């Protein structure tokens, strides 16, 4: 007579290859009969049973999701961590040969042909069977968008893309693009920001972090991009011309305001700014826990803790028995704004399993309890 | 057409895959043409340099698991890839057969050894009936199963239905016949690396009369009253950090008469894995014939080694006429030849991994 409990819980993400086996487990123990119901994205896929694994033979993209289980006996239920199924795969190049133009020194910005994929494919641009590298006057965006920041004659011409799926190793390419180039002497023309920096969200702890500025001016070779984190000037983690500014390991100290600031040295050409917002985040994790095991008189009040900590601040919802637990309709439960939940007038049907799940957008957090009245 | 390689992404460091499904690892590097790559398992070459940048496994298998990394090379020099940790699931049959065990105590019996990743979560039964922890029953983390105090109706046939967690599979093994304070199971040296959630320590005692044993967990000779569960067997850290790291100690007593204590401890190392404090440029040049400062720091628990690789083959320290490598880990150039140009790398490695650093050493004249 041992209420359920988790022997191990499944990895937040996962990843597998479209036609590949998926298995997934409840790996709980306890009193019998131990039986186990499965979810897809908060919706029953099937009823309780003893069957613990939930299996798919042939992966599909339409499979990808959330995953998660629900184990129940005698003494009540338990909600598995929730897992998320990513499938890879890639589809085919949407879109038809396109036109696009540009007048002479002007940017000329072409954003790659629309595909289907996870995760978002590698993209190598060319122009006639050649390779196009990024260079001075070259930008390839984290959108895998193709910028020409000096636009002359010669540049006009088909440019297509070549895309790759590092997962499953697809292999696809699109179709091309007819750039023009207009009213082709030369004269300045003023530094503009093409690609600004886009508001960007990333977990604490992750390999790399990078913001994005790619900027235009004539001549070229007189701009100059100063990168700034509140009003102060970066020196460190630029890269790709000024326009790439990588923060490794990123901390929320990170977080903040980031401006590319365009400019023409030996110029008195007022520079233009753009920015956006980085926003680093970290994962809910218990400040304070209720007691594995709680018992407590009949028609008392009990006072069950439960807070926890995270970037942006986690939000706590709780579970009586697999099912959520309405503080707004009923009486008897009331909900702290630490979080904690409290049971008053304790009746014999309190009995089971209470769970407390925190939740941000970094992650999700699980603690459980026994709640037995005397 | 003088682009030097580089890498636009880097594989995870570790994957679990299923047996029988397709394993795809590809290396995606951008640069100049002819753009080739090699592959390596376990620093061991798989493939001749080729146009080929994926590594494909229609049927993955157990002899398939281990270390797999890259090698991607142009004009310009060569890139060794991180490497990638491919971890296969899978599960054999139980090998041994019936055995035969007397005490007269504690019985310890140790569960049937089946080849299996991972460990699979065993179930102990007796006569049908699933036998849980209790006051005098424990199960320890290599799931070995031990009864404190053996009576007459403990003895019996005792077995185990063990289940992989990644594939479903589960086994039932052949029946084992089973026919003062004291440490059975001591505490194990643990190494745990920081956010896995949790890390346990464990200790198992035995004693007659069972009740009037008493377990007191300590660290670095302070006894710790929270992390304690399964009558007082087990020690729980959840989300572990270095501060957490230290000598735990399991102390055995009786709460009666003149018997001495028993005292068992281990350590527990948490580890971080390598991140940089110190890089290289993404391009250093320098004269020929002069000397040139490459830097790289890097910290960890504990303290990451730094090697560099020169154009992904290993730099000759032991020819280190040319080159020395500081204690901090930076590299020395002296005088420099044209043949030195190419691509650097530098990795730092510790026990909870590894990171990179490139470089494109350029000789001017
Ligand atoms: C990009 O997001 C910002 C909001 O950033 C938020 O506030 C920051 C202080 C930081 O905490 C971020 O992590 C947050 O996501 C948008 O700027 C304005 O934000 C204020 C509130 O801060 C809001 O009242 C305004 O409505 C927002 N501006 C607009 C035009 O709605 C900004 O707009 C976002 N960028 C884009 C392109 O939508
Ligand atoms: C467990 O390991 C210790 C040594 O741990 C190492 O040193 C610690 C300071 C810490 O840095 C850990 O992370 C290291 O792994 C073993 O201690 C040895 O004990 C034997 C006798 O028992 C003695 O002869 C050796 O000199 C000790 N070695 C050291 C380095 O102190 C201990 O034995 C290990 N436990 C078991 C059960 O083998
Ligand atoms: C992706 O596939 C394309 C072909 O589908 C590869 O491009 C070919 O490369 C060879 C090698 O010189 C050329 O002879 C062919 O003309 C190319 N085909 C096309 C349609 O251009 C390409 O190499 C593959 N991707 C990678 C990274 O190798």
């Amino acid at each position: 007579d041992v209420p359920p409990y988790f022997k191990t819980e499944p990895v937040r993400t996962q990843v597998h290859l479209e036609g590949n086996r998926l298995v997934l487990t409840c790996m709980a123990e306890g009193s019998w009969p131990l039986e186990f119901k499965w979810l897809h994205n908060n919706r029953e896929l099937t009823r309780f049973s003893l069957e613990y694994r939930y299996m798919i033979t042939s992966l599909d993209r339409t499979h990808a999701g959330f995953y998660r289980c629900i184990v129940r006996n005698r003494m009540g239920a338990l909600l598995q961590r929730q897992t998320e199924v990513q499938v890879a795969y890639m589809g085919s190049f949407e879109e038809g040969e396109k036109r696009q133009s540009v007048n002479h020194g002007e940017a000329a910005v072409i954003r790659a042909p629309r595909i289907s994929s996870f995760p978002r494919p590698q993209v190598t641009w060319f122009r006639d069977g050649r390779k196009i590298p990024p260079s001075s006057r070259i930008a390839i965006t984290l959108e895998n968008t193709l910028v020409i920041l000096s636009t002359v004659a010669p540049d006009a011409g088909r440019y297509y893309v070549q895309a790759v799926n590092d997962k499953n190793g697809d292999n696809k390419t699109s179709q091309p693009i007819t750039l023009a180039v207009e009213n082709v002497p030369a004269d300045p023309i003023a530094p503009t920001i093409i690609i600004p920096p886009k508001n960007t969200s990333v977990v604490a702890g992750t390999s790399e972090v990078t913001m994005e500025c790619v900027a235009n001016a004539r001549p070229l070779i007189k701009l100059h991009i100063v990168w700034k984190k509140d009003g102060a000037p970066l020196s460190s983690g630029i890269s790709d011309y000024n326009r790439r500014l990588t923060i490794a390991n990123p901390t929320v100290s990170d977080a903040g305001y980031y401006e590319c600031e365009a400019m023409l040295r030996s110029s008195s050409v007022a520079p233009v700014t753009r920015g956006a917002y980085l926003s680093v985040l970290e994962p809910p994790q218990f400040v304070r826990e209720p007691e594995r095991h709680i018992t407590a008189e009949m028609e008392k009040v009990v006072d069950i803790p439960c807070r926890a900590k995270g970037v942006p601040p986690p939000s706590i919802t709780w579970y009586k028995d697999a099912a959520l637990v309405e503080v707004g309709k009923l009486t008897r439960f009331k909900q702290r704004s630490d979080g904690g939940l409290q049971i008053s007038g304790l009746l014999p049907d309190d009995t089971g399993m209470l769970q407390c799940f925190a939740h941000n957008a970094a992650g999700e957090a699980q603690t459980s309890t026994y709640l037995a009245v005397t």
